[PDB]
């Protein structure tokens, strides 16, 4: 026999038994440890030296030698989830007693007096007692019914030995059916000085709701009600997939869900299953599925399936390769009928996942998690803040939302590296400034935070997707005209998609914005994404450029998906000018094939109602012809040089730091001068006005109309009547 | 696979002894797994199945003595039949890849025990592979597999058939759906796999299955049970996976879709009723058929659709199959890809092969191109009318801009037939008009539908459609739903939109259709 | 190296745990190790150190199990640092290659030993290597290790300090030289990097001693003592390597020597 590692396993029949110190350990694996049943004993659980100290007793020789029962309470105590591997150990010398026992009634507002009834006999009257952590359920007492949790960490017991985990201690009682002077005192959680692990909860994950009560379905549609589902005979599915960019807390929410889940779960380290005679791997797995089989309720976890399970067409290398996956594809596909097993694999990219594992027949389910948006972003630090609690900062909701906006490119881990770091730099700046200080009074602040998110140095910059910041129609200086047509066809799809499929006109879909390169098409896309609120995804025109040949294709595919399976959404581009030309520009067969796949995605045997594809070009006649193809890229909007109106608003919305009284300027005179400028030009006029006026006597509460007239004289217009007919001229013609 | 194991004396009597492999192909999800299991059902003999990686071990001699015994089990047992899975990686081409270890030297040893197995016995091998062109060519000789199954994607028809049979499983109880639903989803999926149906139907059950438990409360599943509220974002979210292929067919177009001019549709109708009726008569003559008919036109309408239409009405497979799809950035796959849809054009009857354009790989000395385009251009010059002459399909192409064809292609014997196909008369285009305008109210907007095709002469017929769309854009955007659209919206999208093809463009292909 | 480990109750009263990795990084002659060996000789806390290739074994699980053992030990007692070189080679790129054997079944065998030791502790995990750019970009996380300091190559200032310094150790009894002629050392020496110095003191050194022998037939090396000369003469046989540079460090020049 000789059992190194154990299995842990429920306590099953409920009631109440021993409840504590049940260790239902086969005889033999007693007698092999040289000890007494009736004695205490350990469980290791990889490490964590003290090996968890409880007393033991013996089972009937039904249980099986691999499995332990060691009850829910120490199970969740000690954050043991299924499948972990138990060590067996001698036991530790008896602690001398407890000193005085504190009940915390978590989840509770707790002064329950009559409610209590003496709970201390019920909580005391149980062997065993880990001192600093129990739970119990609420059981059956008096009326009133509800439930809840009490917490046990509040003590002051010394113990000489720290090797201990949880250093657990004696009872002694007086009593039937007082305690070391009282016991309740308080409502406090679990204690931080004694590091006891922290069980995961999904109060902990923000910003991943909207996924994660698909996944909550998912995971107990099969492991709960199994039977409704095999009624209907098409079989309950196995497999599901989680994909997205790193740092998304893929492992935590596998960890989380483990937790949360009070049935078998099941998870591998990885890669290290490989091993030498290509046969030790197809035992491993075929145990584990063995294992997983055998209980009726179970859950496997697979972790980087991406480097266990490689493209076969990408790389041969061999070893472990393509024979494991069809042995596992195998075993899955025909391992039971109806049962309730879900098995959930990781990968941080789908492309690298062999095809035969993205296979409707094994893991048809696909989860999309990308990066947080603004929304998400905000109740993430919303979030760590509640749980920091203010007596350790000073921060409040506008800081956050502020600092939310600030942060678009971070991804899940870099908040938390940036808080980290952040905490670093105030505790730098908190001892090498005050000499020592109590670091209670300077706490958190917004200044440690900025110069945090300056240093931190994030390197998530690259996506296929972003999200360009947004900006209200108040600060937007532009046309009436313009804005009323945008507005329309945005109006068109989203409420008279129903109209569109009782009349038969559906929708153009197609919108080319051309115009002078000094303002506006941006700036409408911007206000677009801001009025409406719709999901916007900004692509530009040379990101999509890619050296090797078929990734700009396999990013274009991406991101049309993307958009197709995001809820209806619009699509703008930048700069389309530089992928159209090829004839003008003789570009390479890659362009050629970027406008044919285009082409044939926007208007080829495929129809998209549900988004909306919009472009911005600056010299227009350079895209080909067949873009300009009726029924698609119909419409076009000169959206010429601004009007007076919007760039009097524009030098306006500038000059608000300024004082306009005292200058004496009138706001209607400048606009008159500075006629052929662009709203780019009237902002960099009004910067250099500002930069002359605060060279000259340092700060200064409002900038002259002398300097302005400097910075005329002192700057070019930028503009050619030549390219104005030429747009003109283009308009004609189309 | 019943005339050798039931019947083995009757054609062993001819002396030619039985073919004893049967190789089945196609996409996956198809189906070879469930011909094998429901072969491996219905048949009362013995059968053996293989593990496939699992023989596979580090002894080069373990997987020989385990072949050799499970053949001795097989032919000790005289009612015997062999099923093998995933040939193509037991059985790697030698060309492709020399892997090494275990490799052809199973593929040896194996063809060596099958072949002298046994004289007339009653033993028939199945096997299955994803691709067949990966399958060493050893195994692809008529000495082993000659005879072959082809599973291709399911039709519309295979597709209506599969869910009628897929919704009986499942029962009226359990789903309340009837024929005209499984038609529309039918024809929505045209492109999905067998097993991408399956996989719909499940998270159509899924999605069933929140819906009601985030509305009612978790109420009883069956009073919901399932309707194509569900099935629809089913189609939003399948995420399929056979979008790229070369077998894609257009839906069904009738006649009335389709306003033209009454001669291209009788020439086109005599060059398609020439071949099918009249092979026999072309045999008596010797004229065959000019297997070569060439589209080129304005880049409006006339020439794209009249290949779904002829589908339509013919009633006949097409292969529509577009341009700059065939090119790969790998050199050598577009001549893979054409000799494949060569190969299944030849195999799938006799049939009308369409090309979406042309004017793309033909030109090879007027522009720049590859010595792929030109080798691809080569093989097709080949294939049409070189050494090897088809008889019963019949190719067709439409292009864009004429001059790009080389004079190569452009050669007496093949693609002879011209038609101009240029803009649509004025028939045509009030025909389109008015079936644009049957959804709106004619006899309320006090159009006559002759004055607006007056108007609108110089026009094409999706130029038109573009025209009638917007100005249904501008009636509605008004006051939402509207029952009518006005002439003035008609005049003001008529203002708001150009026609953009010249004179000139015209002049060229009339000099071209002069010439030809 | 002071923060997680000296008061480490301050640090878990916040709750956001200390970070368990320091990266150095830069090109030789950055004092990566000596950094390493200054902090283990004043730290009295107990440190451990590998020895990189040793640890790599033909078996899989023997790197897994020495791993396991070497964390358990520094676990077991409170005070630990941990020294991990030629990290770069021991954690090579997942894309860059799949050599096999050493490779991310190790890196996540470890990642997962210093992500969960403990909730607080003190537990510090030092990496050197030689480019960061060869790094596997798993072990680059901010989850990971968020931490790191950036070693670059020593400017006019602090090459004339490491100059100074190293003279400094031999003294004036060894020798007798002025701070000017420090100075102009330190501004000739550009593209040197700090093994270079020493190379420099070294050769330097060596043409001394060839001179006063080949001069004074093995005269006290004390009259001769160290000079000029011998510098200069190692400067010009010393064959500079480390010339090539992302940034060059230009000599300055003044307003004074401006005609404009
Ligand atoms: N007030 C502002 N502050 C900062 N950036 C601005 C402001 N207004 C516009 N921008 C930026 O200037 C850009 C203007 O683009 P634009 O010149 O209209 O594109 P195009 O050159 O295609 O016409 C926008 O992308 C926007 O991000
Ligand atoms: N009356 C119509 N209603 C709707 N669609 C049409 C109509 N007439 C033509 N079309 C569509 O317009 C397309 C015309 O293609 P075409 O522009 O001639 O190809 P190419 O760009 O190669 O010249 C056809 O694919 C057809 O589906």
């Amino acid at each position: 026999k000789l059992p190194a590692e154990f299995i842990t396993r429920p306590h099953p029949s409920k009631d109440h038994g021993k409840e504590t110190c049940t260790a239902y350990i086969h005889p033999n694996v007693l007698s092999s440890l040289e000890i007494n049943p009736g004695s205490f004993c350990t469980v290791g659980k990889i490490g964590e030296n003290g090996i968890l100290v409880i007393a033991r007793a013996g089972d009937e020789e039904v249980h099986p030698v691999n499995v332990i029962t060691l009850s829910t309470t120490i199970r969740s105590v000690g954050n043991l989830i299924l499948g972990d591997r138990l060590e067996l150990k001698k036991a530790q010398v008896q602690p001398p007693y407890a000193t005085k026992v504190t009940v915390g009634s978590l989840q509770g507002y707790n002064i329950l007096e009559c409610m209590e009834e003496k709970v201390i006999q019920k909580l005391l009257d149980d062997s065993g007692v880990i001192m600093p952590g129990m739970i119990f359920q609420n059981l059956k007492t008096k009326a009133g019914d509800e439930s809840i949790d009490v917490v046990i960490t509040d003590a002051s017991d010394d113990s000489l030995p720290d090797v201990s985990q949880l250093d657990l201690n004696m009872d002694d009682m007086y009593g039937g059916l007082g305690s070391t002077h009282i016991t309740f005192s308080k409502e406090t959680q679990a204690n931080r000085k004694y590091n006891l692990p922290e069980p995961l909860s999904y109060a902990a994950v923000g910003g991943l709701d909207k996924e994660i009560e698909s996944l909550k379905s998912a995971i107990e549609i099969p492991l709960h009600q199994p039977t409704l589902f095999s009624s209907f005979g098409v079989s309950p599915p196995r497999g599901i997939l989680l994909h997205g960019p790193p740092g998304t807390g893929k492992t935590m929410l596998l960890r989380v869900v483990a937790n949360t889940s009070n049935a078998h779960v099941l998870t591998i380290n990885g890669p290290s299953i490989v091993s030498k005679y290509l046969g030790e791997t197809e035992a491993a797995l075929r145990d584990i599925f063995n294992e997983a089989r055998k209980y009726q309720p179970s859950i496997i976890f697979i972790d980087e399936i991406d480097s266990i399970a490689p493209n076969r067409a990408n790389d041969d290398s061999g070893e472990v390769e393509s024979r494991v996956v069809a042995t596992l594809l195998t075993l899955m596909d025909g391992m039971g009928a109806a049962g309730k097993v879900v098995v959930i694999a990781a990968t941080n990219r789908p492309n690298s996942v062999d095809p035969a594992l993205r296979r409707p027949g094994r893991f048809d389910q696909e989860v999309e998690i990308g990066i947080p948006d603004v929304d998400a972003r905000f109740d993430i630090l919303t979030k760590q803040f509640s749980r920091m609690s203010s007596d350790r900062h000073v921060l409040d909701s506008e800081a956050i939302k502020y600092i939310a906006s600030k942060t678009h490119g971070y991804v899940g881990a870099d908040l938390t590296a940036l808080c980290r770091e952040s905490v670093m730099k105030t505790i730098q700046r908190g001892l090498g400034t005050d000499a020592n200080i109590d670091k209670f009074s300077l706490k958190v602040t917004l200044k440690d935070v900025e110069s945090a998110m300056v240093d931190i140095r994030p390197s998530a910059m690259r996506e296929i997707f972003l999200e360009m910041p947004k900006v209200y129609w108040s600060d937007i200086g532009g046309q009436e005209e313009l804005k009323t047509k945008m507005k329309e066809m945005i109006q068109l799809p989203l409420e008279a998609s129903e109209t569109f499929a009782r009349l038969g006109i559906s929708a153009p879909k197609g919108v080319l914005l051309y115009g002078p390169p000094g303002c506006s098409k941006t700036l409408t896309a911007k206000a677009l994404a801001t009025e409406s609120g719709i999901n916007f995804l900004a692509v530009k025109g040379p990101e999509i450029f890619n050296k090797y040949v078929g990734e700009s294709e396999r990013a274009i595919r991406e991101i049309f998906r993307k958009a197709r399976s995001a809820a209806p959404s619009i699509i703008f581009f930048d700069e389309i000018d530089a992928l159209s030309p090829d004839r003008d520009g003789s570009s390479t067969s890659a362009a050629n094939h970027v406008l044919t796949s285009l082409l044939n995605e926007i208007d080829g045997v495929e129809e998209l109602k549900g988004v909306v594809i919009v472009a911005a070009t600056n010299r227009p006649d350079e895209i080909d012809a067949a873009l300009l193809r009726p029924g698609r890229l119909d419409r076009h909007i000169y959206v010429g040089p601004p009007d007076v109106n919007a760039r009097l608003e524009i030098l306006k919305k500038c000059t608000k730091k300024f004082n306009t009284e005292e200058s004496g300027v009138d706001l209607h005179e400048l606009a008159d001068r500075t006629e052929g400028y662009s709203g780019a030009e009237v902002v960099l006029l009004c910067q250099e006005a500002g930069l002359a006026a605060i060279m000259e006597d340092l700060d200064v509460a409002k900038v002259e109309l002398r300097h302005f007239e400097k910075a005329f004289k002192g700057i070019a217009r930028g503009i050619t009547p030549e390219m104005l007919s030429y747009y003109e001229e283009f308009a004609l013609r189309s």
